[PDB]
């Protein structure tokens, strides 16, 4: 081969498609076991299984690489968002309408994501998929990398003119080329799950700004399932969370929606994760490149940040192919600093973004705030 | 009497019926004589389609209905009830429709006309008011105990005397000019563009503004049923092409090209006034017994109201000041006293400044209801 990626996650397997689309072998390293359906394996979408919002750009980057067809099969567009409030302006609904194809995005159960690329890249001659694997060692000169992984009692020897590490938020490459990270920590933890509702969503997303903060409702491949988003203060997670307080969590869904979703019926296990940023203070040394969250996790977005990584990995993918046509070394030092400088404004531009949602959670009526900065009508504050 | 107000606008006649209310005696002094209307059926009362108007806030409201005067006043005022705001983008189609919870909450568009007319009537039925009219103020001087004034009539010079002087007498204030303030302005390089149309839809109290290419455009109702008032902010130098009587039909077909039908036809425009955004503020409000009130103090442009809720607030502590200070003293117009006046309204004038700094702003920022929607977190957008 000639890369080398270590991690398997979304993001690896996605840029391992790339790469042996673009006629590139590579080694993909992960540490993880992945399950061997062979006859067959029935999918079925899991009331606690996890989902990513996909942006118009991860649509087309999955078209091209020809694996939106399949894609679809689990994965609902989302064609117009409602969003309303009731505090002490008045009452406003924003309704928006998409026009263009997937302007809004889609919604794909994660699960869906995951079988689809792992079952492509086992069908790539060009992708050698070495699982069970922990690197240990790295250790690079002018030429090449070299990589130590550990497999139980086996020592596993490799080596390429690149080296792509998108091993997670705590990758071990990251820290093994000396970079550290910078954490900016937020005072508010996301709760999502999954729920299910006696009338349909038809592809529109809610959200209601309340005292209990921004409660969102997004569509789910299943057309009376929806994923719910809620942010809430730290500390404040222990009330909607566990077993005890299923219909407690159904509750307070119904009492701020009322019947615009009809009822609360089913609801799924609470997930909990922080709001926080992990970004590294750099991404490329010499030829060791970190695509993902080893480069930066970005979670409180929309997408938990995946979209940003798939641009980094089709934008990284380009400054590949075109190194390529000067020369026969993939892994040029130089090369990967000036893809590193394209991606910066986009990369700051969605962590300062990120800074700007979650401190909008605190807004409460910002339907009405616009109304009032337009200065139009008399308010008296 | 005891004291005088010096300009007989809306602020100068709202402050003088105020000062009445609170059992003080108020001279009031105004440039320009005024109609009797009496019993002359040549001119009754028309809502002219080059008329001006105001937005007023509730607490506006709640002030001329504890001075009796806002049953008369809502004969040609309006309320608005909601506020739909459309916009059209590369991404698609949003619409935001807010409507009214607690009544006067959105505010009421008055006629100026009409308000000028009530308020002049009432002061004429106050004995506590003595009106004069047709004097203009030539001279103004100052001691530590009264305050001297020379106004003239032509032929005749007037000279006063007062505890208490308050000057209302516009944004060119001739008394400000004789206490020695200066002022501050603070320029955008855009100009409002103001009128009332005519639309062969009724508004039924809803409030417009589209966003495009030609800026924010408004349509506000106004107390005609058919009767709609235009706020279009423009870039200082294409006004041109859209006041002047030859260019009537220039400015409806913008108005139906950006609204289309969701408020009929446009029918018929009034004249077009094009004022500039800009902030007037005195380096000082108080100077001694003379208080700067209204345009005097602060001109206020790009916000709803054209600072008159501002001022109405400005009257509504002053008297809260000057009826205390009264229940210690016989002094009404003592220094001190207005000088904590003018700081406690520093935090709600600088306030109302910043605000018509975020509103002339706002202009430059075209599909703000998809900035909303993209700030929010919900859907996974990309720029
Ligand atoms: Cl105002």
């Amino acid at each position: 081969q000639q890369v080398i990626i270590v991690g398997g996650g979304m993001v690896g397997l996605s840029l391992s498609l790339m790469l042996a689309k673009a006629n590139i072998a590579v080694k993909l390293l992960e540490a993880v076991k992945y399950p061997n359906y062979d006859d067959v394996a029935p999918y079925h979408s899991s009331f606690d299984a996890r989902n990513t919002a996909l942006s118009r750009r991860s649509v087309q980057i999955y078209q091209k690489l020809g694996l939106w067809d399949a894609l679809q099969q689990h994965a609902t567009p989302i064609l117009q968002v409602h969003i309303t409030e009731q505090g002490s302006f008045g009452k406003a609904r924003l309704v928006a309408e998409q026009e263009k194809v997937e302007s809004f995005g889609q919604v794909i159960e994660n699960a869906w994501l995951g079988r689809v690329l792992l079952t492509q890249v086992r069908q790539q001659p060009l992708i050698e998929l070495i699982d069970g694997v922990q690197v240990t060692a790295l250790t690079q000169d002018a030429e090449q990398v070299y990589i130590e992984a550990q497999r139980g009692d086996e020592i596993l020897k490799l080596e390429s003119k690149l080296l792509i590490a998108a091993d997670g938020r705590d990758s071990f490459c990251r820290q093994a080329i000396g970079v550290g990270v910078d954490v900016h920590d937020y005072d508010q933890v996301a709760i999502v799950t999954t729920v299910q509702t006696s009338k349909p969503h038809e592809h529109v997303g809610f959200e209601r700004f309340s005292a209990l903060g921004p409660l969102a409702l997004l569509p789910l491949p299943g057309e009376y399932r929806r994923s719910v988003v809620w942010p809430v203060k730290k500390g404040t997670e222990g009330e909607w969370l566990g077993e005890e307080n299923d219909q407690h969590f159904l509750d307070a869904l119904q009492k701020t929606y009322g019947d615009r979703a009809g009822k609360f019926e089913k609801t799924g296990k609470r997930f909990s994760y922080p709001l926080s940023q992990v970004l590294a203070h750099k991404q490329a040394v010499g030829r060791v490149i970190l695509m993902g969250n080893a480069a930066h996790t970005i979670h409180p977005v929309a997408g938990q940040g995946f979209n940003l990584c798939l641009r980094d990995a089709d934008v990284l993918l380009r400054y590949l192919v075109n190194q390529l046509s000067a020369s026969d070394d993939i892994g040029n030092p130089d090369n990967l600093l000036a893809y590193e400088q394209a991606r910066l404004s986009d990369q700051q531009r969605v962590i300062k973004f990120c800074d700007t949602v979650v401190r909008g959670f605190s807004n409460q009526n910002p339907l009405l705030k616009l109304i009032r900065n337009t200065g139009l009508i008399a308010f008296d504050v």
